[PDB]
C-alpha cells in the first residue's frame, strides 16, 4: 500500500505532465497521495495563471464576513457577521491596517503559535465564497474555470443526465481569517490555487481516520452534536493541533504559498488560517473514485448548512433514501 503513514505529498509535474488534469490526479492517487487527505502541487516553472494581478482592485466583495469566535483558545466555534460591501482595493487596505495586519514574527512556526494563542480575541474579516475566476481564459492547463464538471462526471459514470453547474469561487483573506473543520459537500474533492499574497496554513485528517475526528468533535461540542447528526457540515468548529494531539487524532499540517495548488481528497477533513492579505480560488471536482464516497456522505438535515442548487441532484441520484428529509432541511 502506497503512503501508509498518510503523509502529505508534494508533487512537481513537468509542463508535459501538466496537460491532462484527470490523468495527473490519477497518478497522484497511484502514489498514495489521497491517503493523507491533502496534497500540494507546485506548477511547472513555465506556467502562469495569468500575466499580472495589477488590475483586481475593483472586484466587489458584496458581503464581507467578520469571523467572531466563542469558546477557548484551542476549542472554539466561529460565526459570521455580515458587513457592508467593499472592493478588493478597500479590503486590501483594511487587511494592512494596524488593527488587522500580520504581527511581527520569526517564521511560520512562530506565526502558528501566535494564531492558536490569540485567534479567539480578534474578529478578522473574510471575503469568502465569491463566484468568479482570476485565471486568464488563455491559460489552458489547470485552469479552475475550465475543469470538467461534476455533473458530466456523474453522467459519464452513472449514465444519468442531471441539472446543475459547477463554477469556481474566490476567497480574499487577511491575518487570522479561518476555515473551520470540514469535508467538502457530498465529500467531493476540492482544488485550491493561491493566486497572490501571504500564505495559508492547512491541517488535515486522513480519510481513513475521519470518524475519529467526528467522535472528538461530538465530545467537544456536545450541544451542537445533539442539534444535528452532521454538525461539522455547518463549518463553524475549530480544534487546535495541541488538542488533536492530546486526544490522539491523527493529522498533518502544511503551509501553502502563492503560486501553489492544494488538492483535498474525498472525506479528507481540513481546517486552516491565512497569514495575511491573500486571494485564493477554489472549486469542487469529482473522479470515478469519488462516486462511492458521494453515496455515503453524511448530510446536515437540521437545516443550518444550506447548500448550492447543484447539490440537490447529487443527493437525489446518489442518496435517494436521504433525499426527502434532506430537502426538508433545504426548504
Ligand atoms: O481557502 C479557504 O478559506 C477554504 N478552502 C477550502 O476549504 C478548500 O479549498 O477546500
Ligand atoms: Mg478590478
Ligand atoms: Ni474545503
Ligand atoms: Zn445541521
Amino acid at each position: 500500500a502506497q503512503n501508509p503513514n498518510c503523509n502529505i505529498m508534494i508533487f512537481h509535474p513537468t509542463k508535459e505532465e501538466f496537460n491532462d488534469f484527470d490523468k495527473y490526479i490519477a497518478y497522484m492517487e497511484s502514489q498514495g497521495a489521497h491517503r493523507a487527505g491533502l496534497a500540494k502541487i507546485i506548477p511547472p516553472k513555465e506556467w502562469k495563471a495569468r500575466e499580472t494581478y495589477d488590475n483586481i482592485s475593483e472586484i466587489l466583495i458584496a458581503t464581507p464576513l467578520q469571523q467572531v469566535a466563542s469558546g477557548r483558545a484551542g476549542v472554539f466555534t466561529q460565526y459570521h457577521k455580515k458587513k457592508k460591501a467593499m472592493t478588493v482595493g478597500e479590503y486590501r487596505h483594511l487587511a494592512n491596517s494596524k488593527k488587522y495586519q500580520t504581527p511581527p514574527h520569526q517564521n511560520f512556526e512562530d506565526l502558528e503559535r501566535k494564531y492558536w494563542k490569540n485567534r479567539i480575541y480578534n474578529s478578522p474579516i473574510y471575503g469568502a465564497d465569491i463566484s468568479g475566476s482570476l485565471f486568464d481564459e488563455n491559460t489552458k492547463q489547470w485552469n479552475l474555470g475550465h475543469l470538467g464538471t461534476i455533473q458530466d462526471l456523474l453522467e459519464k459514470e452513472c449514465g444519468v443526465v442531471i441539472e446543475g453547474v459547477n463554477t469556481p469561487y474566490l476567497y480574499f483573506g487577511m491575518w487570522k481569517t479561518t476555515f473551520a473543520w470540514h469535508t467538502e459537500d457530498m465529500d467531493l474533492y476540492s482544488i485550491n490555487y493561491l493566486h497572490l499574497g501571504e500564505p495559508k496554513t492547512w491541517y488535515v485528517v486522513p480519510p481513513e481516520h475521519g470518524q475519529r475526528l467526528e467522535r472528538l468533535a461530538r465530545e467537544l461540542f456536545p450541544g451542537s452534536s445533539r442539534g444535528c447528526g452532521a454538525f461539522l457540515r455547518h463549518k463553524v468548529a475549530l480544534i487546535s493541533p495541541t488538542v488533536l494531539k492530546e486526544n490522539g487524532i491523527p493529522f498533518n499540517r502544511i503551509t501553502q504559498e502563492a503560486g501553489e495548488f492544494m488538492v483535498t481528497f474525498p472525506y479528507g477533513y481540513h481546517a486552516g488560517f491565512n497569514h495575511g492579505f491573500n486571494c485564493a480560488e477554489a472549486i469542487n471536482f469529482a473522479t470515478p473514485r469519488w462516486i462511492d464516497y458521494g453515496k455515503m456522505a453524511s448530510q446536515c438535515s437540521c437545516g443550518e448548512a444550506r447548500v448550492t442548487f447543484s447539490m440537490d441532484a447529487f443527493v437525489r441520484i446518489l442518496q435517494p433514501e436521504r433525499y426527502d428529509l434532506w430537502k426538508r432541511g433545504q426548504d
